[PDB]
């Protein structure tokens, strides 16, 4: 599912996640925004063999078990698939884990180069939250 900006922006709010551990809702709806394009669907390989899966691109290396990354740890104990699903609680979730890991956002490449800094406020201008 392809999600509009403040559709995300509310189910994002609806799943705990703004202000979770200091990030505003404008930090998640960019970071989703710049890694898959607001599309729960998308997946990226690496050159390491790992995948990035889902609306938070989360990473097979570490987070979740997609049976084709030799050695992954699988963290959220969930199959990659499920960071694909139109319902975005496993995502969000992991993406709590993740974040919590300590580096912060900053586990994201797009948010650290496209976000971060930036007025991230913007991206939940004129939604209804």
């Amino acid at each position: 599912k392809v999600f509009g900006r403040c559709e995300l922006a509310a189910a994002m709010k609806r799943h705990g996640l703004d202000n979770y551990r200091g990030y505003s809702l404008g930090n998640w709806v960019c970071a989703a925004k710049f890694e898959s394009n607001f599309n729960t669907q998308a997946t990226n390989r690496n050159t390491d063999g790992s995948t990035d899966y889902g609306i938070l691109q989360i990473n097979s290396r570490w987070w979740c078990n997609d049976g084709r990354t030799p050695g992954s740890r699988n963290l959220c104990n969930i199959p990659c698939s499920a960071l694909l699903s139109s319902d975005i609680t496993a995502s969000v979730n992991c993406a709590k884990k993740i974040v919590s890991d300590g580096n912060g956002m900053n586990a994201w490449v797009a948010w650290r180069n496209r976000c971060k800094g930036t007025d991230v406020q913007a991206w939940i201008r004129g939604c209804r939250l």
